[PDB]
């Protein structure tokens, strides 16, 4: 056999370069079942004559893959082949790389288009090899390759159609693209993000500095006035917050339903649903940037509509194509008099719009004075407590949607009540913000990894989570995000008008199924309860305290007088609750009434949606929706852990295509290894909650958290979303996947 | 027999107290054949027991009809029923009315609405001693039935389940609202509106003098620019122009096609195609401002797209969910370059458009000089001409559309050559004017009734056709609309700023097929060439003399210096034929010259079918579609000389329940009487195209005109589409009704 090189020649194939190829890069992997004998044994049959050696990577790259069959020790070994071939088109160094970008004329006409900033290129005409003899470029291969499989796919942007970036400059533009002229607090940015301590979210690696930087998370559009002139300012923005991304989460609770009398030439406005498909003809047409990610939106309705039944059964496949709008994600944000209507049992009005001005407003003791009077009147029509339930669950059996939620603790609990009250969430279920005509508040987010934080003890023997690491790097972001909602050129004036007021902020957490399985204590019993609170009660402590010294200098947050935080006051406190108490809140909740913060709303933790993918940890706080993912992926924290009490070989390989990540009924497992590694399908939701009220009350803004079954029964659903509101949850639900 | 009083009093149906109420009402309509005798028994046999004489008369004045089955006498027959009867829950008073419409207390939340503007309502207090003084009520019962039955429809106010205005009071309050203050010209339109002579627009028959006067039917919303900047404009701009009514002709020459480059997002936008749907929810939803009459605009292209395929034939039912649109009418743009080219044969580029556009702005010799610069080197692709003209004589034999309206055509013969090249026709293809960024330019439709002017001339034996007085007639509406152009209430900035500009107006014909078949004459030969040209040398020439001298009085328009008028020139010296001579053109362009036009364009002739059937005369310039309809109605001239050469039976009248109108075929049917009475699918299409020029002449902008043939054939499309265009009609085809 002959092999063609990077050039055009002929290679006398050999079998001691090949796996000197892999031999010195099976490395630092225990090899108790693991050998290079086993691998070119297998690939050298299927080798074209008509394939070149990146395209004889291309199999290897799948090859090295089909054996994590038996242990974890080939998943870098098929990551070692893939990062390695982009090492090859275009070579190693950060500046090249960013060089020939910046001077960019097109094949079509002309016209020399800046790829690239002048912003993350200026800093770097006088600072270039303190950006090249401190960058290690072995750290493009301690990514997970399905994060490169991200990386490849399109993150690392293309010329020519080629991925020219390897990871190691998908980690340092995003160093002075926020830092800059502080050079100084930018690496150490880059530090710990090709370390996996904490990656950045969806949006914060896709343009973090080119020419014109929109580098916010997740919208919380405004609707401003029911009627033909106030929706075509927001027809247009949602659209223009679609061509340059971001998800968006609209708020309706005012505009006129299929009943109210028409403002002009008389009729009536056909209601709610000739809405969610013009909308939806913008939700299905501007492909966020041309051809990038679509544009997905959450809406935000509740059961005092007299068509809440035209917007609940939505996301349903059948009844008809028109009043079936497909692709408008629908939220709830429940009266929860509504619900205090369901459990004793009732009935509830469903007002038609122009029937209740202010309406779209009152909240918690406010309502119960504002609902009171709307029915001994009867300002539209009274259905029962139980049936629009039945309707809100339904749109949940079939599809899923929508997402249970509570208008009087978004802003009880919630750190906004002072510039008016918070009518919309996000695309995501967790940004608690006011939104207004004039006023917009966007979010920044990112995702720091918990099995980053985790070390050996000083006796072998045991070893407690490392609660300094997880605040002294949750510093650096704090430092991150006040040059996020700062360098952000906005497309239009409302994105801009409402983020340089408050400058809210969303940050949360990667790997909670790497920790716990890592740690050495199950995923459920004591040892569980005893390290969520103090993951989180740091983080309200890790970046509320680097926060706080942000208000010596710059100046404050604008809106100050009134907020929570100046009047012995911060959100647990809200919670009608106390502290843990290791962390500094006698001196905290101190550190902030003279001074001041520069943030408003903080704590709001997110399940990344193009994130954990990368780091290769299992996403935000949840376990495993499934051992075997998609093709095939293995439970690795269930194959380092099943291969030495004498449960390897062969068999249990057909244990779980079918049994659907079933671990629950396995023979050669006595108890340590079936409740650690507890499916989602077969762990309990009602315990996922007792410690979600030991993991909400540190948060100021709000969070996402899905709702599992195996065998769906309604009743399961009156004691499932009945276990999140008499506690007082953040949301009730968030999705469902059923069965 | 019982039938108890419209107000409580016990009645009886009799046979000459029933049919007396109609025996005195037996006035100005033949007796030979009608007698009051043979049916009011079998409507008294048809009376059953349980309803008032407020709805005694549903089906006793709906049956009066039914007897048009003998004479055109039963029919405004029928109506004297109805008028003494609407004549009953209605307090006439002009003073009565117009003080309970005023203040008029809505018992549905508390606001009342007004229906006047704080202008016209106050026209009527002073007034009222001279304005109930002149409103003659014998002419309320000289109305067709068919003529009410579109009023009583929707036309007319109706308040708490009750009608407003009866048809004089409306008749007049479009006279205190247009003239506003003119009382001695408001008389003036009443008499001639309540005497036959004319019609006005659209809008001031829904909106004369009202809350916000929109009196404009045609509009010609223009795309701005190529992105979410200029595109969620002309969907804002297509909506408060239609929020208060008023359908478009919408151009669209310069939006990138399927495959170009963007913007600025660096990708493709899918073209044409998921474009013109973001707009269908909205043209669908919003029926004129809710509930009244929704969208289905014109949209006006030219070839040149690189998505005139994925367009032409968007009327077809049976293809697919997506790519057609059923509701919005699709119309082109054709150049002077297209037309010359399908001949001879050879190729056409179908460009994109940021590759070459400009061509959407030019014409004639602008074209054969610039086009053959973007082709010559190749800037698209050049695919076949016997196709795509294939795929328009698809949708023509499909669907029915495109409407066929060239440009370079549109552009080089009218006189307005000072604002820029014409884009686009509007919904109607009957207003050819400039439209561009916010230069929004408008018209308020209108239609002047041609018979009601046969005299009894000067011995009852041999009558007389008159242009005498019609000239004057065409002369006081010239007033009525500049009374209109004013008074009127816009929704934006662009609908405006080209109407007190320009001043153009739009001006018809309609009751054309009354009069042929009326004066011993046809529809076709000399005796029917040479008149439909001194009836528009009365008309153009005095609407154009109606103008002449309010460039005396109230001043020329703004850009008129230039323009043809200026220069020794108009119309059917710019198409450079020989004057025709009863008329003052010598004078008249002698006093143009020095003293000016208030208005640009006056002819507009419109299908009419906005204005015809109130009246009773037929849907413009066409003949008649069926000499039988619907509710089934047989030609009337036809039905009344029956009875002369006696033909009149059944036996040759089931032959009309029957031939689908249609009269070549009976043994014995005399030669100007065969003649007389033709159908529309029944005569050749080679002179409508000779005619159409002897009526473009005297005719500045464009004429809605349908073509109706049975065979659909290409073979024979051929050389009847050609014609139209060789001597130069200017819309050379509207609708292709096959059928």
């Amino acid at each position: 056999m002959y092999v063609y090189k990077r050039d055009g020649r002929k290679e006398p194939v050999q079998f001691d370069k090949i796996t000197a190829r892999i031999s010195r890069l099976c490395y630092g992997l225990d090899p108790k079942h693991i050998d290079a004998v086993k691998v070119t044994q297998r690939i050298i049959s299927g080798v074209y004559e008509g394939v070149t050696t990146i395209e004889l990577d291309n199999l290897a790259a799948e090859t090295c893959a089909y054996m994590t069959t038996v242990h974890p020790d080939y998943a870098t070994l098929a990551a070692r082949i893939a990062i390695s071939n982009l090492h090859k088109q275009t070579t190693k160094q950060f500046s090249k790389v960013v060089e020939d970008l910046y001077r960019y004329v097109n094949a079509a006409t002309g016209k020399p288009a800046p790829m690239i900033s002048d912003d993350v290129y200026n800093i770097v005409m006088e600072n270039k090899d303190k950006l090249n003899s401190a960058i290690v470029y072995d750290r493009d291969f301690q990514y997970s390759y399905f994060g490169f499989k991200t990386l490849e796919r399109s993150y690392l942007l293309r010329i020519n159609g080629q991925v020219a970036e390897r990871p190691q400059h998908l980690i340092m533009r995003v160093a002075l693209g926020i830092h800059g002229r502080d050079i100084e607090a930018a690496l150490e940015t880059y530090n710990l993000m090709s370390l996996k301590y904490f990656t950045h979210a969806s949006p914060t690696l896709f343009n973090a500095g080119t020419p014109k930087p929109q580098m916010s998370s997740c919208f919380l559009v405004a609707m401003k006035e029911d009627s033909i002139e106030g929706i075509y300012d927001t027809l247009k923005e949602c659209a223009l917050i679609s061509k340059t991304a971001g998800g968006i989460g609209l708020h309706i609770h005012n505009i006129r339903s299929t009943g109210s009398y028409i403002a002009g030439t008389n009729g009536t406005s056909n209601g709610l649903i000739p809405m969610i498909r013009v909308f939806n003809n913008t939700a299905r047409y501007v492909d966020q940037g041309g051809n990038k990610r679509p544009g997905a939106f959450a809406l935000y309705l509740e059961p005092w509509h007299a068509d809440i039944f035209d917007f609940i059964d939505i996301r349903k496949n059948h009844g008809k194509e028109e009043i079936r709008a497909r692709d408008l994600f629908p939220a709830l944000w429940i009266p929860d008099l509504f619900m205090k209507r369901v459990e004793e049992n009732g009935t509830w009005t469903l007002f038609s719009p122009t029937s209740a001005p202010g309406l779209s407003d009152c909240y918690g003791d406010e309502f119960e004075a504002l609902y009171t009077r709307y029915e001994k009147e009867g300002r539209g029509k009274t259905i029962k407590a139980q049936k629009l339930w039945y309707s809100i669950l339904e749109a949940q059996t079939e599809t899923g949607t929508p997402f249970v939620v509570y208008k009087d603790a978004c802003n009880r609990k919630s750190n906004q009540k002072n510039l008016g009250v918070i009518k919309s969430s996000n695309l995501c279920c967790e940004i608690v913000e006011y939104s207004a005509p004039d006023e917009t508040a966007v979010c920044n987010l990112a995702s720091v990894a918990l099995p980053a934080f985790i070390e050996t003890s000083e006796d072998g023997k045991t070893s407690t989570y490392n609660f300094k690491k997880l605040h002294e790097i949750a510093k650096v972001v704090t430092r991150n995000l006040n040059r996020v909602i700062d360098r952000n050129y906005y497309p239009v004036e409302e994105a801009r008008k409402s983020n340089m007021r408050h400058r809210p902020i969303a940050l949360g957490v990667q790997g909670l199924a790497d920790t716990f399985m890592l740690l050495r204590l199950p995923f459920d019993s004591e040892e569980a309860r005893l390290l969520n609170i103090q993951i989180f009660e740091t983080i309200y402590h890790a970046s509320m305290e680097a926060s706080c010294e942000l208000a010596q200098k710059d100046g404050p947050y604008e809106t100050f007088q009134g907020s929570p935080a100046s009047q012995g006051i911060l959100q647990f406190d809200m919670w009608d609750q106390k502290p843990y108490g290791m962390w500094d809140w006698d001196t905290l909740r101190k550190d902030i009434m003279k001074h001041g913060v520069r943030n408003s709303l903080t704590m709001a933790p997110m399940p990344t949606a193009s994130t954990s993918q990368i780091l290769g940890y299992n996403e935000c706080f949840e376990p495993v929706t499934s051992n075997m993912y998609s093709f095939q992926v293995v439970n690795p924290y269930l194959l380092r852990d099943l291969v030495d009490l004498g449960i390897w070989d062969e068999g249990m390989k057909q244990y779980l295509i079918t049994q659907n990540g079933s671990i629950q009924g396995l023979p050669n497992v006595p108890q340590e290894l079936k409740d650690l590694y507890k499916t989602v399908w077969e762990i309990s939701q009602k315990t996922i909650i007792n410690m979600a009220a030991d993991r909400s009350v540190y948060i100021d803004q709000s969070h996402s958290l899905n709702l599992f079954l195996r065998a769906p029964t309604m009743g399961k659903l009156t004691s499932m979303h009945f276990y999140g509101w008499k506690k007082g949850l953040k949301t009730g639900m968030y999705y469902l996947r059923t069965q």
